[PDB]
């Protein structure tokens, strides 16, 4: 039980960010839109250094977005981690009626194709991308431009669901689920352009991204996202 | 597209291709748990993921994929990417939750070290996969920083099976999803292709060895490399 901070209290579910930072909050802002959208109460805690050996025992992969929430039966403490994880766990204890979990065995088998298509191609195909361009020491741009590629190969999948007749969103007909939220932050104009991709080549895909882009819980999600750690406080429990 | 003649849903059909070491390491994680379930099911090896016929099943133009019928029926189901077939196999025939996880506690750890590897170890091995063999240019630099990421990713899961009683990545007591998904990528054939001793992490080679010992593995292994060099080359097996 190694010391965590004196203000880190889980009196109910605990969202684990960093300073709101331009291009890096694409993958807090996803279960942040989940807990908007169904009305969860929650708190916000910014962490000032990921590398602290309290937050590696919440999340050993050592990022963000992670949660602490306390069990149903409110005995013992759980903890979701990976951005697709806090989505699940998320629509598991708060997302009672499937409204974006899938009410359905059929429902619940488009989510999680569209989810885990995120999850394994478009998310670790943008990280990769954008390692090899910014953070990497040496600039490699073979790699880069295979990476940029794969992106479009991936927008092209995305464009062609959204082209099926009355297919409004990527998993479900009629209304977004959390593979839509897992999908938006990496198929937006804003991150078409940092790709180098022109959005209009993939109009249903870029139709799609206004539509959820419109949804209250999204302004919220992203208008908070950016402002944590800018506030009256820089780090610790937000009030 | 008009799919082949052969291909009809009857009960869960479970799409292949022709068993070799390259093209089985995805195909054996549904297989795992339809073994470990033993669920009815057919297997359907696929000439080629490039046929109009499959995109419209996978999108993606990979296997594993899965068609099965609705519980009521009446329609029929598609399942694609690994993970995803795992996930709908324990909705759909998991009725106890022993690989898909009893309550929200148990689900938030097997959602935790599940989405670990379909984010960071499955991808990582994949690209580094890509760039080492298929890619038509050699780019060491690339394979190389891959290649750390998946020592990092072994560091994760040693650490995970030091703790006291962790005899499993997600539960203390049993296997899950969890657990089927990581092994193909987490074990020392596997480790000795990314050129890398798996001994270096002790309690992740204990894992892989009790997981390997389990029946169900053990007949999923056999199966997933014969597909294709039986009686039939291509489409719906006997």
């Amino acid at each position: 039980m190694s010391e965590r901070p004196s203000d880190l209290v889980v009196n109910r579910l605990v969202l684990f960010v960093v300073k709101g930072t331009a291009t890096a909050t694409h993958n807090t802002v996803k279960p942040l839109i989940l807990l908007e959208e169904l009305g969860v109460p929650h708190d916000i805690y910014v962490v000032e250094k990921v590398s602290a050996p309290w937050f590696s025992e919440i999340n050993p992969h050592k990022m963000v977005p992670a949660i602490l929430d306390r069990s149903p039966d409110g005995r013992d403490t759980l903890r979701a981690w990976e951005s697709t994880s806090t989505l699940m766990y998320i629509a598991d204890a708060y997302d009672k009626d499937g409204t974006f979990g899938g009410r359905n065995v059929q429902e619940r088998s488009e989510i999680n194709n569209w989810l885990t298509l995120h999850t394994a191609a478009l998310g670790p195909t943008a990280k990769y991308w954008l390692y090899f361009y910014k953070l990497h020491p040496e600039k490699l741009p073979k790699t880069i431009e295979k990476l940029r590629s794969n992106i479009t190969v991936q927008y092209d999948i995305l464009e062609r669901r959204l082209n099926e007749p009355g297919q409004q969103y990527l998993a479900l007909k009629d209304r977004p689920t959390i593979a839509d939220i897992a999908t938006l932050p990496f198929a937006m104009k804003s991150t078409a352009e940092l790709f180098g991709l022109e959005f209009e080549k993939w109009p249903k895909l870029q139709e799609w991204s206004v539509r959820m882009g419109e949804r209250e819980a999204v302004k919220r999600a992203w208008q908070r996202v950016a402002g944590f750690g800018h506030g009256e406080k820089e780090y610790g429990m937000l009030e």
